[PDB]
């Protein structure tokens, strides 16, 4: 494993240096990402606990990282959304999480992922490997649940014995 990066496993529990950190990515997201809706991403960054991965790049300073819960009973999953702050960028990190959260997608047994990605985060999806598109035309974008307005439905096939790190 290289890279002197470090990451760190968050949670909206409400402690305290966990929430400070958890909030840039929040940001993050919703800054470079067309004034998206910022409610959303805080929905899924804040829905209840979940569990989430940061990075750092200086130890505690915060620049990227993703977050995301997948449903046991419902077998599908939404992601809070990873991404790297501004011109913090471009600079090889975020790529990182992606990854991580596919190995994580797995080890929930949650391959039915679902956001309201747009185009900005939907290319960039379908090239960590991710699929915005799916066996259903985008007519039906509407109806994935959760925030209204804002991206396209995206989901992501986490099918089993698949090439994702493992
Ligand atoms: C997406 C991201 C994690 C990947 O970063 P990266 O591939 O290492 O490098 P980037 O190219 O993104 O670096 C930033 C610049 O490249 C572009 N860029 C942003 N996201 C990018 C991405 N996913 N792929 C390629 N280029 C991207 C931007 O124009 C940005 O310009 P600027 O910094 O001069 O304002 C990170 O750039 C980011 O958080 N961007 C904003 C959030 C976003 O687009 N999220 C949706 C993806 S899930």
């Amino acid at each position: 494993m290289k890279g002197l990066l470090d990451f760190d496993i968050l949670t909206n529990d409400g402690t305290h240096r966990n929430m400070k950190l958890l909030i840039d990515l929040k940001n993050i997201f919703s800054r470079q990402l067309p004034k998206m809706p910022k409610e959303y991403i805080v929905k899924l960054v804040f829905d209840r606990h979940h569990e989430s991965m940061v990075i750092l790049k200086n130890k505690q300073k915060v620049i990227g990282g993703i977050c995301f819960r997948q449903y046991k009973p419902q077998r599908f999953a939404e992601v809070a959304f990873l991404a790297v702050t501004a011109n913090e960028q471009v600079r090889g990190y975020g790529t990182r999480l992606m990854n991580k959260f596919k190995d994580h997608m797995q080890k929930q047994n949650i391959e039915y992922l679902l956001t309201y990605a747009d185009n900005f985060a939907i290319g960039y999806f379908k090239k960590q490997g991710f699929t915005k598109e799916h066996r259903m035309p985008q007519e039906k974008w509407k109806g994935y649940i959760k925030d209204y307005d804002g991206g396209t439905l995206m989901e992501c096939y986490i099918h089993p014995y698949v090439d994702y790190g493992n």
